[PDB]
């Protein structure tokens, strides 16, 4: 396919958009290579015969392992995907400054890290692509998810100094900008809520599409710009949010 | 990926448009383009598709367009807006006749055809429209007051058209093109390495790059992408 | 006085935000010339000690006349305030031709004739600024405003292009884009919570405010900012 | 003037567009409050009749510690500008993780923390405003500038966050994006001088001054309706590539 032999990096991969994003590759022809925290990952690996490291991308040590350990074993680097992330509730009035710095780490330093990782492998056969997950919620805010919101702003930002610094090695990078979509995350989240079938609702009514996004939907967007019918798209963030950000 | 479908597109006679008539062509559409060139014949021909010689600035030519394309495919299922034109000058120097033309065919053009093909995909259940914008409707550049101008109008009406189309089962989007290795370019050179390093790339970008995003947006691999603006500019946009 | 003795047009004067801009210019000093199509401007001019001219802004003639008119009482030209806008209910599925290129007309093409023309009058006193009243609706749309969606995104990019452009002539160009602001023509629309809560402020805008914004982008306190796109809307544009 | 009699604390006023933020304001008839780590930001309070505070923001102590102090010396706290601000320079490939990581501290996590102790001040007087300087680079990225890009890049979503969460506290949050300004950092790093200054429209770069101007503006009540908003201070720079 797309990706037929090419080896491919997919950041939390256990569930959701990551999940989803691994099997697309997959099914691209791709050897897949992803981590998480989560145990599940290695059934989704062994679903898509890629390879799964429970991994804890918080350490700057297990995101090197990480990208040594996926290397040796697919043979090579051409795609890495930076999907993982997490949040902290609060507005800065009372996000603990240990969970803040969890998040910054998480969502913005493993992005940057890895990039830098994977870089250099990609160099071995002569460029590659990344492709980093931000959210329209790195584009906006949103009440009480200031850790969220500061980290997917820098990841936005980054995806730009990436593209101009690792432009001479011929490695593209964008990003994702995903609206709501209908992850376990976000289905917990849903469920979780005073009323959830209000909440339900009303999220959805924030597209224009009306109707919560597919995980499958953003790894199309991502599996294109990975891809090199966007030989000429880098540093580009592209909105996978079925119309939100088109209006208020 | 289109195999069957109807697609029209504008200004296909060369260039972007040229490319993009003969990506859809190479996926199995039925392509009708339109063009004031009448070069636009051999792309048809090339490709398997219908030609029409029409000047998009009048309206009633844009009706007979999409009438006759409609006629012709069988059905109407894709509209790329990709013709446009421009008026060298700032303000201070352009002539209100032109300036007037060039919100015609770059901009209100788009709002009509993407009205009368829209009507024509609510008979098959919806379908997808992408508009050929440009790094310059979200920035501007010296002396080129209409271009800017228009394509700026452009990148929000593609907003307004995702947004009003939505319930029809139509997703909009737009592309926003850098500096594109196009006869257009290829002639106001006729400057070669400063536009060029104005991507990161350090290079211009071909036709077929721009048409692989055109298809990719008016796939159904883009399901839940709607209003959105991409640029294919190889980074330009990305610094200054 | 912060415009103490310096000549002011102020475009659509007669009501809302134009007549909030018309008097707080009038307040600092300025000599204040206001146009409008409605005769209640001739009021307002009237209270703040300013001139008005009753005039049809789609007319290119009348904006020609405007000008020179203006120019001639107030003896000098150093802010331009485009201010004037209409639109045209409806999706381009229903607005009319006709309907929508005058909007385009007077919400596009008049600001940019009228840039050139008070460009050259602000020659005379070595350069000056102008500010254009764009909307949150020129950087999104919303349903059924297609006309108004795509003049006033094209008045931002214009907004960049005269920036680009009269920065020669040391006149620096820039925009607000307000949100929802309790002007009678607000008022007549609505006739309110939900306008209000789409702002973080939890409130409608007042006229006032949006003037204060134009005052500052169109002082010497302004002085390194240009081709800018200022909101002034209670944190709209900040959240969805 | 426009701040007479209102506390206003701003960090890294030592010297550059922080130092001219500190003057305009105490132009204004406000009661100025100023920290840097360089201890020269004493003379800068002098000068100008403020207080001025040696602290290194990259402590979460010390920045705690600064707006209580601040707050007490002041008597009350009407306004904050987050200006201090540092870079490391290199792309991912060649930056070094710890110094990745004291810029995203000093640029990002800073400003949320000040923003939260000084909101918690600013509800003893009714609301208030806070300003925060960020860069054309946080909206956009140049070459090996990581660090920078990606902290500036935070900052300026973070002031969206800091406006809607505060909204209710009465306090209004926005941000300036400056392009390049003549600071006597800039003017010793300077064709060069050409190169930079053809990037803006108005082809000549800016004062620390023009700077202070719109976060003046920006923290008056004259932007009573303005909050959540990233207004560049750049000459034009953000309105062409060309
Ligand atoms: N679902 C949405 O609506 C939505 C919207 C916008 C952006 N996004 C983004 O999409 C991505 C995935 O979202 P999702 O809904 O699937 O969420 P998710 O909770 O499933 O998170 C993604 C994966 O990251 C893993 N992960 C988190 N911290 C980790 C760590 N320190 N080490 C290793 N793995 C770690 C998680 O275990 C999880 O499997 C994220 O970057 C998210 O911010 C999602
Ligand atoms: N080439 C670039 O670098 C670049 C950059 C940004 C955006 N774009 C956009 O891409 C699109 C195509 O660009 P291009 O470089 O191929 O230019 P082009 O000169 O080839 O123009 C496109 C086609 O439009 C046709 N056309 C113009 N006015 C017409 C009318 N009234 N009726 C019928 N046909 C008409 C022309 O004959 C031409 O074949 C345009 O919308 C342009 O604005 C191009
Ligand atoms: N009110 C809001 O919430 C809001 C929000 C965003 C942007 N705006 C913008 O602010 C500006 C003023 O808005 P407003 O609410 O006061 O509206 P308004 O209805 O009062 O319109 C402004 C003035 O323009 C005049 N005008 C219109 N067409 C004219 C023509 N051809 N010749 C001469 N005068 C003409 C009208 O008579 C009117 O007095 C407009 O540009 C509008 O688009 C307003
Ligand atoms: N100079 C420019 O061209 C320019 C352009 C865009 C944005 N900016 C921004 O404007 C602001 C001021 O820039 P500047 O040019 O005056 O730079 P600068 O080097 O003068 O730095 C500002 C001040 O911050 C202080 N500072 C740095 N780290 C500190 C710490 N840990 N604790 C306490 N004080 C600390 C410095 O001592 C200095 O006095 C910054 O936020 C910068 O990013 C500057």
């Amino acid at each position: 396919g797309l990706f037929a032999g090419k080896g491919v990096l997919v950041t939390g991969g256990a569930r959701g958009i990551g999940r989803a994003i691994a099997q697309a590759f997959a099914r691209e022809g791709a050897l897949v290579a992803l981590c998480d925290l989560r145990p599940e990952g290695k059934e989704v690996a062994e679903a898509i015969g890629g390879a799964f490291f429970q991994v804890d991308l918080e350490d700057e040590r297990e995101r090197v392992r990480f990208v040594e350990e996926a290397a040796y074993a697919l043979g090579r680097v051409d795609v890495l995907v930076n999907n993982a992330a997490i949040a902290a509730p609060g507005s800065a009035l009372t996000v603990r400054l240990p969970e803040w710095r969890r998040v910054l780490e998480v969502n913005l330093t493993a992005p940057m890290h890895l990039s830098a990782l994977a870089a250099r492998e990609m160099r071995k056969v002569g460029g590659g692509a990344i492709v980093n997950v931000a959210s329209v919620q790195g584009l906006f805010a949103e009440q009480e998810n200031a850790a969220y919101n500061a980290s997917k702003g820098g990841l936005v930002n980054l995806t730009r100094s990436l593209a101009l610094d690792l432009a001479p090695l011929r490695i593209r990078v964008n990003a994702v900008a995903p609206g709501a979509i209908a992850t376990e995350a976000v289905l917990e989240a849903i469920a979780l809520s005073p009323d959830p079938e209000r909440t339900r609702r009303d999220w959805e009514d924030l597209h224009a599409l009306r109707r919560l996004g597919k995980p499958e939907e953003v790894a199309e967007a991502v599996l294109f710009l990975a891809s090199e019918k966007a030989s000429f798209i880098t540093g580009a963030i592209l909105p996978v949010d079925g119309g939100m950000t088109a209006s208020f």
